[PDB]
């Protein structure tokens, strides 16, 4: 019998205007036997037409994957607006039902600090350039480098971890070659999230 | 449906400690509730697993649990331990095996990192303990003071680097004045490939 996973939108897409968010709706394992599916949708409760439901893909194993998905309004999504896939087949008793939405609570503002390397990492040929992000609620969040305008591509980020206060922190780290470190190059550190003014911040880093 | 979890890292690490594998089984019912366990150790039946009395669930289901105790080295050199379940309710019986990371374990860089001279505004401060380059991801950190621990922190998960090997950060949050004050705080790190299994580095106000 078939399975429904409700996907949210990335968390760059509701915060900047120019991209376009949204909710998808996947379903799997549809048969042969029964291959129709209906999809219906409600913003609050409430049914929207507006969906773009994508002609049925078969797949290896024989069975059916269809998808569905709602394009999003920014500001319905940062209004916490609850968002309801209702999937219908005829091999299901019943048409099951997913909702998705934003993290419910009182959205809380980043503190980003970066840190430069400890002195005992000189030692090697490369150093680690540490973004500390914390006291940020929801959890949806994104982090970037860069250097000199352009883009730092060899960094790692730790997902997002609760704190014990309730709110959420992450690290971000970025390694460079220890003599551009020494050479005294500025490094940014970028981070998006709802509760920043603008939706971005930034924080340098150097000798 | 069965879950099979591996021992606690600290567990194995310390032969005090007693490292054991859960075999967790859940979606039993009132019915059939007539669960059986098999242990083997690489393919070797062992008898001196015991099962746990019985708990349910909130739902009609009910949760059931059996635990093998493990020799501390056996898992260290990567022993598979296999646990077999059978159920009136299941067709066949249900089996999963488990076992150490497969590679060849790498030593952690313990490197301790002061907080940013912005966050000396807040109230309380943020000590950073880097933990980089280790393999397998098996791992504990800690905090203390004095030789006696600290409470306040939070370690993220570990985090796959881009050279094969693990990274991650623990974060200590102290009170601003005790920073101030120059108390001696310490970051400790447990894993199978440091020299005793153990390392600590320290950190302080440095004039
Ligand atoms: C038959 O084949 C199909 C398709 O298989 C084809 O494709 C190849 C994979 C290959 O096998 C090929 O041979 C086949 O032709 C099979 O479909 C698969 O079915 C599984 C379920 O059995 C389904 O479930 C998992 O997927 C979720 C993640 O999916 C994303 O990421 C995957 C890679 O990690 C991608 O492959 C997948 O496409 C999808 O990718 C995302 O897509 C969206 C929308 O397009 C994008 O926007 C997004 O960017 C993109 N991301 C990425 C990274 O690509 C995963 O989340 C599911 O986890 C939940 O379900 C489990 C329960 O089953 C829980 O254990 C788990 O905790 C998760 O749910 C939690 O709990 C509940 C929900 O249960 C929530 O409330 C909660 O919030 C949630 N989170 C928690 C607790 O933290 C799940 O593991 C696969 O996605 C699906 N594959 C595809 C391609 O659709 C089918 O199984 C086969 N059938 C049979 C009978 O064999
Ligand atoms: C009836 O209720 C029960 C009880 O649940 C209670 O929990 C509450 C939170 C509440 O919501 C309510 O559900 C109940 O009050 C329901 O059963 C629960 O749900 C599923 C059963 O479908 C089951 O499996 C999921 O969890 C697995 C891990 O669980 C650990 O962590 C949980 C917290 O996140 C704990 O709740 C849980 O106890 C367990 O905790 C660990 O336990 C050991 C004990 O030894 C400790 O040592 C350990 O420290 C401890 N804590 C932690 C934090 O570790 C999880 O692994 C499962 O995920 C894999 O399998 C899924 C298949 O379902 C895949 O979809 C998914 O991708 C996962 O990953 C892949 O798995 C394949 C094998 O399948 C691997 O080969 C592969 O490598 C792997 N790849 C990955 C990860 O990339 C799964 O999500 C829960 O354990 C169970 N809860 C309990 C408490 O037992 C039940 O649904 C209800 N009944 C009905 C009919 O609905």
């Amino acid at each position: 019998a078939p399975s429904v996973f409700l996907f949210p939108p990335k968390p760059k897409d509701t915060l900047m205007i120019s991209r376009t968010p949204e909710v998808t709706c996947v379903v799997v394992d549809v048969s042969h036997e029964d291959p129709e599916v209906k999809f219906n949708w409600y913003v609050d409760g409430v049914e929207v037409h507006n969906a773009k439901t994508k002609p049925r893909e078969e797949q290896y194993n024989s069975t059916y994957r269809v998808v569905s998905v709602l394009t999003v309004l920014h500001q319905d999504w940062l209004n916490g607006k609850e968002y309801k896939c209702k999937v219908s087949n005829k091999a299901l008793p019943a048409p099951i039902e997913k909702t998705i939405s934003k993290a419910k609570g009182q959205p809380r503002e980043p503190q980003v600090y970066t840190l430069p390397p400890s002195r005992d990492e000189l030692t090697k040929n490369q150093v680690s350039l540490t973004c500390l992000v914390k006291g940020f609620y929801p959890s949806d969040i994104a982090v970037e480098w860069e250097s000199n305008g352009q883009p730092e591509n060899n960094y790692k980020t730790t997902p997002p971890v609760l704190d014990s206060d309730g709110s959420f922190f992450l690290y971000s780290k970025l390694t460079v070659d220890k003599s551009r470190w020494q050479q005294g190059n500025v490094f940014s550190c970028s981070v998006m999230h709802e509760a920043l003014h603008n939706h971005y911040t930034q924080k340098s880093l150097s000798l």
